[PDB]
Order: C-alpha cells, then sequence, then structure tokens
C-alpha cells in the first residue's frame, strides 16, 4: 500500500517511482519488440512517435487498439505534470483527488 507518502507525493505533486507512461496524442498503438527492448508506437493521422519500454514493465494496450491522450500505456503511478500537458487541467484535478481519496 502507498499510504501517507503517496498522499505527500500527490499534494506536492512529486516523479512517481514507479512512472507509467502516457500517450500525448490521439492514435492508434502499434507493439513492436525484436529482442531487445519493448517499443510501443503510437501512431496517428499526422504524428507517429514511439515509446521506449523496459521487457520487464507490463502494459494495459493491445496492439492495435485506440489510445486517448494522456490515456496510460503502462501500469503503475501517474506523472501530474505529464498528463497535464498532455490531457489538461480538469483531468489533472480528477487523478490527485481520485487518488488522495483512494488512499
Amino acid at each position: 500500500t502507498q499510504g501517507l507518502p503517496r498522499v505527500i507525493e500527490l499534494f506536492e505533486a512529486r516523479r512517481p517511482k514507479a512512472k507509467a507512461v502516457i500517450s500525448e496524442i490521439d492514435g492508434v498503438v502499434r507493439i513492436e519488440e525484436g529482442e531487445d527492448r519493448l517499443s510501443v508506437f503510437v501512431e496517428s493521422e499526422g504524428f507517429s512517435k514511439e515509446y521506449k519500454l523496459p521487457k520487464d514493465a507490463r502494459l494495459l494496450v493491445k496492439d492495435g487498439d485506440y489510445v486517448e491522450a494522456g490515456q496510460p500505456l503502462t501500469r503503475g503511478a501517474i506523472d501530474p505534470h505529464q498528463l497535464l500537458e498532455a490531457k489538461g487541467p480538469e483531468a489533472v484535478e480528477r487523478y490527485l483527488v481520485d487518488e488522495i481519496q483512494k488512499v
């Protein structure tokens, strides 16, 4: 359990230790792995951006799936600033409040 240090981690908006990753744009998910490291490509009409992922960490999105902006690709806590610059302010409010209340 994360607990009080997590509450502090939230109220201070501090970089999560087990940082998940979020899509900066809206596009399809194309998973590519030769066996070295894992790469997850969020690709769209005008933009193609790839995410470097460690082979060990697991993810929430199967290949070919649609992802909204700021939608977490991997499992873990989410860096507030990232989703602020991704999804926008209201979603940040929602996440912060819901996590504090989760604890």
